[PDB]
């Protein structure tokens, strides 16, 4: 969340800057003003406690006086259990104050930077930068790869490959269910496999993170919503956990607590993150849109000077990840009202599909700056200076795998996209239809 | 389950076989004669069920005639729904019979195999066969591949190559909570890699089954033991899923309610399984015994007069894999009273971990006949005859990555296992220890 003191004009904030904020993200504009007014309230509160204890420890040392000289203190001692049973009162209703404080603040929207477009409509994303392979003509109904007519979708190739099962894996796990199968699984392993290694080859750290996360560290780094809706909960006996819906998740909280005391020399810090997700939002066939996937995401701290060119980086390694799978994207800047609450800018590439007809998300590529790390006390340096956190998809694996599969089919299989090869046993080039599907021409 | 007929010595079975087996699990010998005795409840039910049919069926022809004839029929009438009236209760009845009968056979373990020893105490384990590297002279402190002191433990190597994040993992996730880092990732992705491509080189259909399972499947194939005690649930809103334990769950179920009608040429159907794995149970330090782990599994499929067969060389496969890394073991053949319930007959391969200095179980391998297959309905072949199912660890990756950590230690680094090269960025043959621990030597 934001500085408490962002909010407050007297201590160097900008409250102007957070409702401008607020109104682009199509969110309340009354909270701020709500949290300024709550914040007031809290001051006084400290205030009045204060004065308590001066008044209290004033009055012991009368009692003490009245002792020594073997006086009545009746009139100290009721003044005293007054002022004690005042603040009592007090220290409960600071508390109070202080927790509707920071569940306030909780909901408001990290700042949108200024480059971001104003509206509620992606209609008005930005369009940054188009790329295709130079051999592919423009987008149309071709696969970019090898020229032939688009003519399957995602799930056909990848039925007509014997690449997966959506049959088998809907009776044993219900809506959207599968098993990968024998090419379905090399095509997911190389993809893992390649994103690690290109990744490391920048200086990237390998991180496989846990896919379970105890309550009170995951609502620190993620947003009310995604709990309520997003989120797989784990009964462990009497305990609960979640299950991610991303490694973002758990590698945001890998530092928590930490400090990068010489940042010129420590940072920036980059983990190439690897991990089974899950999502309870999954809406046709196929596994691009599914409750189960693996992910190979960037995760990286900087100094907050320097996010903004990490962020250009980062989506750059991501640009030169799907550059060289040859699949033609796209890049667009997301318009403010559909940021989440912790982005303060958000780019997504979005590659062609060409028996789809249209370009679809494959990565998302945001600027947190320090809301995440203000939550998890990461700090930077020598009020408190925290590092900022962005985040960006190399590849969820399946779903880059159905970008592939529209891609790089032909009339008898599917050639296998060169960087890959490698990673398969027998480095096939390509590899045949094994399967004829019902409906045909 | 076992099939109601091998109770029934009237009907081919033989119960007195089932009551030995019993007793080698340490299990209710009682049981069998309940099962006998509230299956002739149940016939009882039937017969009476008959009558009432027939008698209904009578009356009701009576009925009509006395209709046909314009004659009251008001005593038949009350015949009629006097005998309609018992038919009601003894539906309920009946019904509720078969319930509490399938209940009890479902309690009964599959039979015990011959060779299996009788005995509640693993001392008693059968010691099958002992393997060792040639160069490696006998089990000891000393670590196989290096001849090195096995002087850290798997915990401790692994710390030193800053493979895994233990401290971290606690904080996230809480108990026995990790994160792999760099070539803890490479190792673990190497044996996943090479345990698919070394079982496909021998045949088996690569298959990589979701996690998660629908309760009313998992119940088929996992005994009642597993649910309250070993399985985590997962809360998807009003609906529950279970976590997988291990891929032999779902992909047992793969074939449920299929009929391997021409199996001569159909089986055996053998699957390289993979996924990850969660169990509620475990339990020092270290990534051997964890709540989430990968796992490469064996499964297959045979005909019942080719399980014993298959059984030997799914362990010989498991061997052989465990050879190429040079890792010393020992197969061991478990006693009766410790084998689940689906397992007529199990081995264990125990591989030495030097620092340790004791074998510990890497791989079990069970032959479950046609325990499971009846209660999937997975037939084999023209009661009922259904196919035998068996399964076998290839590699639980993380625990074989702490018997490589182990052998392959040297006083500066790790040797990486020649055949795992391949598989990680750089093909090095050698990792140095990049940190100290605090206590040393």
């Amino acid at each position: 969340m934001l500085d408490i003191n962002a909010f407050l004009v007297e201590k160097g904030g900008d409250p102007e800057i957070i409702k401008a904020s607020q109104k682009k993200r199509g969110d309340s504009v009354e909270l701020v003003d709500e949290i300024i007014a709550e914040y007031k309230e809290w001051v006084k509160l400290r205030f009045d406690l204060d004065e308590h204890n001066k008044k209290l420890n004033s009055v012991q040392k009368e009692i003490g006086k009245r002792f020594k000289a073997k006086e009545d203190a009746k009139d100290l001692i009721a003044e005293k259990e007054k002022l004690s049973n005042e603040k009592k009162e007090i220290i409960e209703k600071e508390a109070e104050a202080d927790k509707n404080l920071r569940s306030k603040i909780n909901q408001v929207g990290n700042i949108v930077h200024e480059s971001v477009v104003d509206s509620q409509d992606e209609e008005n994303n930005e369009l940054v930068r188009t790329w295709t392979p130079e051999n592919y003509k423009k987008p149309e109904q071709i696969a970019a790869a090898t020229g032939a007519p688009a003519k399957l979708s995602h799930h056909e190739v990848l039925l007509r490959l014997d690449g997966y099962d959506p049959e088998r894996g809907v009776r044993i796990v219900g809506h959207r269910g599968y098993f990968l199968r024998n090419y379905g699984v090399f095509l997911n392993q190389a993809l893992i496999n390649y994103g690690l290694s290109f990744l490391s080859s920048k200086g990237y750290v390998p991180l496989q993170a846990p896919v379970m996360m105890n309550k009170e560290v995951m609502a620190k780094t993620a947003q009310l919503s995604q709990f309520d809706e997003e989120l797989y909960k784990v009964i462990d006996g009497e305990d609960e956990k979640y299950l991610i819906a991303t490694s973002e998740q758990p590698i945001s909280a890998y530092h928590a607590g930490e400090w990068f005391e010489s940042p010129a020399e420590q940072l920036p810090v980059r983990y190439a993150g690897y991990s089974s997700c899950f999502r309870r939002e999954a809406g046709a066939w196929g596994i691009f849109r599914v409750h189960a996937f693996e992910k190979i995401e960037q995760f990286v701290l900087t100094e907050p000077e320097k996010s903004w060119e990490e962020f250009d980086r980062m989506i750059g390694c991501s640009e030169e990840f799907y550059q060289s799978l040859g699949l033609p994207y796209r890049v667009v800047g997301i318009v403010s009202g559909e940021l989440n609450n912790a982005a303060a800018k958000k780019y997504d590439l979005e590659a062609w599909f060409p028996f789809q007809q249209e370009y679809k998300e494959l990565v998302s590529c945001s600027n947190c700056t320090d809301y995440q790390s203000r939550n998890l006390e990461i700090r930077c340096g020598i009020e408190k200076k925290y590092v900022h956190c962005l985040n960006s998809t190399l590849s969820a694996t399946e779903r880059t795998i159905c970008c592939i599969l529209e891609n790089y089919q032909k009339e008898d299989g599917l050639v296998i996209p060169e960087v890959l090869r490698k990673y398969i046993p027998g480095e096939p080039e390509f590899i045949p239809y094994i399967k004829e599907l019902p409906k045909n021409t």
